[PDB]
């Protein structure tokens, strides 16, 4: 038992390791999306920059959870980072839709983590999730929804013009 | 065939995808090491900072190879990022030794990549490797060797004093 | 024999004179394209500026090879600069496609020059080509491919709107 | 007929295309001279810089005439740029004499262009030539004459000392 | 075997020790030349400064190769630095000619070192030589050739005036 | 006889040439020591920096004596610079002891040079030695003695910790 450990359930510790993996996974999905838009036959530079920024953010999310694990005296166990479910993300609209789906999955995982913390009467963990993760997820989901809506209304993905102009005026 | 592709062998393209994976793997190993030294029962903050810096560097290495793949008209295929071979890195000396071994493995992979590029008469790829990777590897290996030597001479890993003082005066 | 000449094969010297001519030729093609977009019945000012910049760059490429010839003790022999294969470049998309083709031809010439240097065991010439020409060509080809892709996806050349908006938001 | 064309005779348009070619030719002659003085067995760096500056100026002359052609609604037709009449320019004095001869030939062409413009009652073209070309030519010819005179009086080309000192104190 | 050593042939290691000695030797030759021009019966202060600068440069060349040896895990073995082949360098022209000969000898040694590295499939060593030594040698040889040419054309070594004026206007 | 020579005995001139050689030799010993501490299996960076600084100082000592030789109208005759008596300097303490021995040998040579100058009634040479060399030697010897004392008291060379900490806190 860690000399610092206090009111930290083993289920919470395991859940934090799973969330670390999920955040690293999200980082990897976004990296893949980013360089898809860097392809010479896609060539939407601001889509690429947008998803690269997201990738680096998700890495920060993971590192803060690793720090949390050690803060509470839990022990980090890393697992493989699975490659994303696609190699070719099709279009700006499709990538944005996939990112929305991803962020809602991460959000669901965090809400389950919060539920667990509360069930185990761990207010420090509950508030850590509340303070550093829940509103970030709500903001990310809202932003992605906004982007999907505009791309759809503009005529994406069929209109290459639409994705070009969205890349310039929204993501640029 | 990509409209940009020229003098880029399919073996080179495959080799670049493998090197991307190896760089991401190195990034993950270093992340694991970093947070090992953040444990309350290890608590060497400058070892932790050193390996975290290395982790972020390796991520830059991977991203530059992904950019290269698209520059030459190859196609990125990501694979799982395997978890590191240890969860507990034992000591500062042991971690440094493991990092040395890792950098020499990455170096061997890059020398084979250069050999392939030269065999396929790809001077752009050969010089990309020469210019951006080979001396970086030699410098990294020399630095890690220096660190291992000093930690050994100081009495690590048995002397917790040695690793403490090395953390303060070399890594800090 | 020049007092400075050393390890410089006569075939390399001849090849450098041919590359000088090819760089001056590229400069001239780009000059022609530039002023095509300055026509009152074409009137895409940022296409014009883009190709004029390219023209001046190619002139720098030629001058650096002339300097190289004298550095190694070879002797410059200039040849006519052939007029470009078109007087009317049709459209922004068509010009970009022609520029892509041109840069790949120049690249092929440089890869053959590097192959020759290596065959004649001239590492100074090989590395001169590697360092100052090969990645510049890869970058130019990637950029032109990106531009072609976007113009195609936007609806060029049929959509005069597409080329107008690309001129404003990408080239401007 | 161009929508902008007004009071612009087809003979004037053709004459402007010929003058464009002559300006590009002058640029090429000066480029050749410049790198002749960069040879290790000539090695007069300020002669080289002087003629390189002249080369870039002549390119500006050509570009302004191309702009003029489009301003008036004429159509640019480029022709080959002939290689200069010498590969070896012999000496600083000889190069200066050849440049003087060249500038007087260009001047003669411009005076004929002005005569044509006036014959066709084209005061815009006449004044364009007057304002941007005629005094530039007179100044260039006077400067070259001054240089030839001094080099002759100093003992060039036989005195290598003379050309060395002129390179340092006049061209430097 | 050094813990850092990788893909570093014993022949390469020996060749690097020989090149270290040759660079120190060049430094010594230039030191000797420098103070020859400091003699009261020679008294060309800018020749003296020129060769002293060269001496210190060659020392930097040697130190970078010593660093390289340790970077690759080779072991430095120094040898005597032979005194130069002359005590009296005769004249500015003669010294410049001797320096040209010296730089071409050093260049030949470096080209053989590069050939060896390539034969032993050592791209890190090949590119180290390419990047830090080959163009430096080409530039040095061209500069010395230029100086020899001007001194000859001016009338050196018979004209003490020529060497005086060259010292003032080129080396000063 | 030099036009500047006055009250300068041939024995003094010869002695100055010997001292030039001894100063260059000291520079070389210190260069060797410096890069010994740059080895991956020694890796004391501040020992390396300390002896490199000493090497460059000794080179300044030699150059000032060469200047002196020409000031007095003597003639410089250089001799080989002998390689140092060791390739492997064992330890920080051992190197410091060897440097102390070296500086006392150089000092003995300078005291004999001063004795000679005084015997030949050469007060300019005597005071040159007094002013620029004797106290520098006393200071160097005292510093090296201080370093040896501290390294011994700390437990060097057996304590790798001692040399590490001395490198950090005294030489750094
Ligand atoms: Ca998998
Ligand atoms: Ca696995
Ligand atoms: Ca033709
Ligand atoms: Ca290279
Ligand atoms: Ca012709
Ligand atoms: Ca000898
Ligand atoms: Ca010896
Ligand atoms: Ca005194
Ligand atoms: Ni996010
Ligand atoms: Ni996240
Ligand atoms: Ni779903
Ligand atoms: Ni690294
Ligand atoms: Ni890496
Ligand atoms: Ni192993
Ligand atoms: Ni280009
Ligand atoms: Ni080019
Ligand atoms: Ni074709
Ligand atoms: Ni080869
Ligand atoms: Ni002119
Ligand atoms: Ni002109
Ligand atoms: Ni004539
Ligand atoms: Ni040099
Ligand atoms: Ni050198
Ligand atoms: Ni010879
Ligand atoms: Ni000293
Ligand atoms: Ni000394
Ligand atoms: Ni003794
Ligand atoms: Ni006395």
């Amino acid at each position: 038992t860690s000399q610092v450990r206090q009111n930290y359930h083993q289920d919470s510790e395991a859940a934090i390791n799973r969330q670390i993996n999920l955040e690293l996974y999200a980082s990897y999905v976004y990296l893949s999306m980013s360089y898809y838009f860097d392809r010479d036959d896609v060539a939407l530079k601001n889509f690429a920059k947008y998803f690269l920024h997201q990738s680096h953010e998700e890495r920060e999310h993971a590192e803060k959870l690793m720090k949390l694990q050690n803060q509470r005296g839990g022990r980090i166990f890393l697992q493989d980072i699975q490659k994303p479910d696609e190699d070719d993300w099709e279009s700006g609209l499709n990538a944005m839709e996939a990112a929305l789906h991803l962020e809602k999955n991460v959000n669901q995982s965090l809400l389950e983590l919060h539920k667990l913390a509360h069930d185990k009467n761990d207010p420090h963990l509950a508030d850590f999730i509340e303070t550093h993760y829940l509103n970030e997820q709500v903001k990310a989901i809202k932003e992605l929804g906004d982007h999907v809506t505009n791309l759809r209304k503009m005529g994406a993905p069929e209109s290459g013009l639409a994705e070009y102009l969205f890349d310039k005026h929204t993501l640029g």
